[PDB]
């Protein structure tokens, strides 16, 4: 049980948008953040972007 980097225990949207972005910088963060919510998996996002993969939705009055 070891880790490369010191240790950054954070899996927030940012942390995600980072990766997904790191792979696809072109795509905006605003959409990414959402696209992520549409699923919740960097890998997924990639595909979603590639094709579509859209479902679920948040709430807010």
């Amino acid at each position: 049980g070891s880790s490369g980097s010191s240790g950054s225990p954070d899996v927030q949207l940012a942390t995600l948008a980072q990766r997904v972005k790191e792979v696809l910088p072109h795509v905006p963060l605003g959409v990414i953040q959402r696209d992520l919510a549409k699923t919740g998996c960097v890998d997924l996002t990639i595909t979603n972007l590639l094709e579509g993969a859209v479902a679920f939705m948040p709430e807010d009055i």
